[PDB]
């Protein structure tokens, strides 16, 4: 029922990380920001890059922590405390190992699912924020997980992921308008065209 007023993209800073699957949440938020002409500027007070503007009739903040993934909470937590944004108004976009490329899900609540960014966030604001789980695949062995999240995907997997992200961006109107059950049905029904 509450409007989404803060959208957070999780990822690592620097050009060596920018195309890595771990930066799926940066992809989503950076595309969104540019779709609506919202400028992401350096915001060192909150250890991130941040912005604010109109999306489909609503005042929305955007945040990319520049803390490195595992310390994402050092940006998100004080940012959302300072602007007094309840967790229920936060959507956090992140890579999801447990879903394949081309799969994308909106989830409300729950835990971190082993994701090391969310792991740094859930303890401080609690679990009740919305999550855009952008599927990146699982390599297979738990050995190869680090090299997979920190690697660039091949073009085919990338096109599926980018398709998923395009679809979720088309649904942000619902989310910022408070229409979370509808956004969720519609996001979660996505399948590659
Ligand atoms: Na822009
Ligand atoms: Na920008």
């Amino acid at each position: 029922m509450s409007n989404i007023s803060l959208i957070v993209g999780l990822g690592n800073p620097g050009s060596e990380y920018a195309q890595t699957r771990h930066n799926a949440g940066f992809w989503f938020v950076e595309q969104l920001a540019d779709k609506y002409g919202i400028t992401l500027k350096n915001d060192p007070k909150f250890h991130g890059i941040s912005g604010r503007g109109n999306i489909e009739g609503h005042d929305v903040r955007l945040l990319l922590p520049m803390t490195y993934m595992n310390r994402s909470g050092q940006s998100v937590v004080p940012f959302s405390k300072f602007y007094q944004i309840a967790p229920e108004a936060i959507l956090i976009a992140h890579d999801e190992l447990d879903m394949n490329p081309g799969v994308i899900r909106l989830k409300t609540g729950g835990g971190h699912g082993g994701h090391n960014g969310l792991r740094d966030i859930v303890p401080h604001i609690g679990p009740n924020f919305h999550r855009l789980r952008i599927g990146i695949g699982h390599p297979g062995s738990k050995e190869r997980v680090s090299g997979h999240v920190l690697g660039k995907a091949p073009s085919n997997e990338q096109s599926l992921m980018d398709g998923a992200i395009d679809h979720a961006l088309s649904k942000v109107k619902l989310l910022v308008q408070g229409q979370v059950p509808q956004a969720m049905n519609q996001i979660n029904a996505y399948k590659p065209a």
